[PDB]
């Protein structure tokens, strides 16, 4: 299957240049049905990737501790830091609702 989801542009680069490995969103019915071997389509196209791996965590406190923040969050220090990059797309509320999903990606030319 082909998923389309946005992307900021900074991550855009960092995932081109293998940096950011991991992409890290809500387990929320979208990312459900997604499963290694799909293909992303990132923000209409600038970016495709490989899914690798599926990983589901209850918070992105412990995705980001167990996936390593740089391979997640390039530059970002530390996990409280990673936390709050979430925050800022998505809600406490959600993030209990539905979990948070680690996915594997590798970026195809």
């Amino acid at each position: 299957m082909k998923w389309e989801m946005g992307l900021q542009e900074e991550y855009i680069e960092l995932i081109k240049a293998g940096k950011k490995k991991i992409e890290g969103r809500l387990y929320d019915e979208k990312r459900r049905q997604i499963k290694p071997g799909d293909i992303i389509i990132f923000e209409g196209g600038k970016l495709k990737v490989k899914v690798k791996g599926i990983r589901v965590y209850s918070s992105f406190k412990e995705m980001l501790e167990k996936e390593g923040i740089e391979n997640v969050l390039p530059g970002v220090k530390s996990i409280e830091e990673g936390v709050k990059v979430y925050r800022q797309f998505y809600d406490e509320e959600r993030e209990k609702k539905y979990g948070v999903v680690a996915i594997e990606i590798e970026p195809i030319e």
